[PDB]
């Protein structure tokens, strides 16, 4: 960022600040099972108190809402209460980010407030999708909220979303974790070691698997695992995949990304065997499938096996750098844990014979948080797919749309 202004330099005394974070936190049983994300904040936002800032009022989404309210299902509320216990300061919340009332919470607070808004996600104008007069409107009723505008949101960097690259703000500043975020990336991404490998796993097939193109170009070997990987699968070998997340757009690059890897040197690999279920649920019945005998109509593939296990563990081993986004089952539910926990296992490994090992995500990262490793790897990252996006060799959209120097 030495071409942005940061929140260093950036004077705050008697100024309403108003930060874009991602406090995009994972859930279970409607309970934070990570608070990673929040506490990654906590610098800037105790900065910005400490050096005089009137007021700080955070916004962030959470989940996938499309652009409606569900305050039932995405309300931002039970994060204001944790970020209460790690600042050490109370937070007021607003059942809403935009709008008059909102405008006159912000308007003219006591000195020192912290004030989280609502999801913004449940206006379809923050993404753009789910207009161009109301999203001007929605970007204008945002950028009455503050005086000076800071950007903290690396997991969110990759969006080029209104409360992102959209604030009308004379002084916008890059905050103290997206800086130390691409600080590691940047020296870490400048002359990796080798063979350098890339784990793909995760639920977001549809986003990531149009990331692995411009990969191919940077890494000497890929794990495409989880979900990402029946996509693949389907194509590759006409396995049935029963109800297994499947991209129909990805489906139709498959064969150019396998021609690529090829023409790269990049050995990919995939998974051969599968713990099934009957339904996307923590207690649904449990099967076994190959590749060969193809997973049944009904049931979904929620975890590798044991021999996939083997084929990760035999990667992991001849890796010298390793970036891992997207665990390689559906790690939460316990039925369907075994493969993430072998890999994690085997990179725990890795790093203490000197492997580089960077694993990145808001579900990625509360493995480390799970199974107690989050000081046995080398980096952790708020950013999943923003951190793949880095990998890719980009300038983030929510970087580009700082202030320059
Ligand atoms: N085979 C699978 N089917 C469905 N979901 C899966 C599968 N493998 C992993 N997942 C899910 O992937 C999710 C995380 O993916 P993603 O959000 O892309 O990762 P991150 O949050 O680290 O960026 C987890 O919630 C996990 O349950
Ligand atoms: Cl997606
Ligand atoms: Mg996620």
């Amino acid at each position: 960022l030495s071409n942005k202004l940061t929140l260093d330099k950036l004077d705050v005394k008697g100024k309403r600040v108003v930060m874009r974070v991602d406090f995009n936190v994972p859930m279970k049983n409607n309970q934070i099972t990570n608070n990673q994300r929040i506490k990654a904040a906590v610098p800037s936002i105790k900065f910005c108190l400490d050096n005089g800032a009137k007021s700080v009022v955070l916004m962030s989404h959470l989940g996938r809402p499309d652009g409606v309210p569900m305050p039932d299902k995405y309300s931002l509320e039970p994060v204001a209460v944790e970020l209460k216990s790690l600042l050490g300061k109370d937070v007021l919340f607003l059942k809403d980010c935009v709008g008059p009332e909102v405008e006159k919470a912000c308007a003219n607070p006591a000195a020192g407030s912290v004030i989280l808004l609502e999801n913004l996600r449940f206006h379809v104008e923050e993404e753009g999708k789910g207009e161009p007069a109301k999203i001007e409107a929605f970007r204008a009723s945002l950028s009455k909220l503050g005086d000076v505008y800071v950007n903290d949101a690396f997991g969110t960097a990759h969006r080029a979303h209104s409360s992102m690259v959209g604030v009308n703000l004379p002084q916008k500043a890059g905050g103290f974790l997206m800086k130390k975020e691409l600080n590691y990336f940047a020296k870490a991404l400048e002359s990796p070691e080798r063979p350098f490998l890339a784990i793909l796993g995760g639920a977001k097939v549809a986003d990531k698997i149009q990331l692995i193109n411009n990969m191919l170009d940077k890494v000497n070997e890929m794990i495409i695992g989880g979900g990402m990987a029946f996509t693949f699968l389907k194509v590759l070998n006409n396995m049935e995949i029963g109800t297994s997340l499947f991209d129909e757009e990805g489906a139709k690059i498959v064969k150019d990304l396998m021609s690529k890897a090829e023409k790269n040197g990049v050995k990919i690999t995939l998974p051969v065997d599968f713990v099934t279920a009957d339904k996307f649920d923590e207690n649904a019945k449990t099967g076994q499938a190959t590749v060969a005998s193809g997973i049944p109509a009904g049931w979904m593939g929620l975890d590798c096996g044991p021999e996939s296990s083997k084929k990760y563990a035999e990667a992991v081993t001849r890796a010298k750098q390793i970036v891992w986004n997207g665990p390689v089952g559906v790690f939460e539910w316990e039925a369907f844990a075994r493969g993430t926990k072998a890999l994690m296992d085997e990179v725990v490994k890795a790093t203490s014979r000197g492997c580089i090992t960077i694993i990145g995500g808001g579900d990625t990262a509360t493995c480390c948080a799970k199974w107690n490793t989050e000081d046995k790897v080398s980096h952790v990252s708020t950013g999943g797919g923003a951190s793949l996006e880095l990998l890719e060799g980009k300038v983030l959209p929510g970087v580009d749309a700082l202030s320059n120097i």
